[PDB]
């Protein structure tokens, strides 16, 4: 039920900014892995890849220390892990907190716009809100 | 619901933003359409005063709530709805307003190009109402 709600939001996200990809962890305050919502990938694929992510690399850092993060190749960063077998690869990176005030519950991200171009100021703002209100829904599950 | 309430307003203030609306509000009410929540950017707080009570959601504002659809407008005055602004009140022309679900409205107006907004606008404005419906309908 919050999947579907997180799912929706995750859609709009990667529909609104245009990315090819997009998705959602939340963790519990153990930072281990309670939901995973995605779009852009197909089950098949999915199924290549084989495990679920645990939040590390690039998504580690902002599950540490939430604050927004634009990078034109998220795989330069020097936090990255690498993508596992299967993951497609992917370059631009957009992601943001999933929070309340007094707590940050997850991250929403997207990769690869679709006009090769790195994300926006205005898509990193955009992003931002729909982040918000995702975090009332799990502050509230 | 501070949380519900910080996210509100960092929808309106990110909606009046990406369309630079010179004004940007968002009622939120309950099925007897009593205000539980208005949320506003861009008028000063000796303005506020000066202009006294909060809005009821009447005129255009009132028709969003009764009949929930996206409405844009050249001029909102010359609606035939339009209830006309009280006393104080900053005169606004265009106009840009979408259902919250529904819970309420937000709307913007007064785009600072002076020209009315667009299909994209349009388009931004109504994914962040969908939002703050989420928000809304998983508050408290
Ligand atoms: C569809 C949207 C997706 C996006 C935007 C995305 C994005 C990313 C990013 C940015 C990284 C970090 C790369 C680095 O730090 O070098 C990563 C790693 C990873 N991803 Fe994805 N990914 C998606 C889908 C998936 C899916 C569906 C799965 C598995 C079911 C998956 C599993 C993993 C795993 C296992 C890692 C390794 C790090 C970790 O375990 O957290 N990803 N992904
Ligand atoms: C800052 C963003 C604001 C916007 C975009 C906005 C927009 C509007 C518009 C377009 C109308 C005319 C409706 C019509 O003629 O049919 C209206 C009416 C009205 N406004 Fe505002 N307004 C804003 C702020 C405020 C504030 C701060 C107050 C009071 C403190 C206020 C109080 C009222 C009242 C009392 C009405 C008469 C109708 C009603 O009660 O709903 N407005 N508003």
């Amino acid at each position: 039920d919050l999947e579907a709600t997180l799912r929706a939001i995750v859609h709009s996200a990667t529909s609104l900014v245009d990315a090819r990809y997009g998705a959602m962890e939340v963790h519990d305050r153990q930072h281990r892995v309670l939901h995973f919502v995605y779009e852009g990938i197909d089950e098949e694929t999915v199924r290549r890849i084989g495990h679920l992510p645990k939040g590390l690399g690039v998504i580690g850092l902002l599950i540490e220390d939430p604050k927004p993060l634009r990078l034109d190749d998220v795989s330069a960063h020097p936090a990255s892990i690498g993508f596992p077998p299967y993951h497609p690869p992917m370059r631009t990176f957009l992601g943001v907190p999933v929070r309340v005030r007094d707590e940050s519950f997850g991250t929403l991200y997207l990769t690869d716009k679709t006009n090769g171009q790195p994300f926006s100021d205005d898509d990193e703002v955009l992003v931002q809100a729909l982040a918000a209100a995702a975090g009332i829904a799990v502050a509230n599950a």
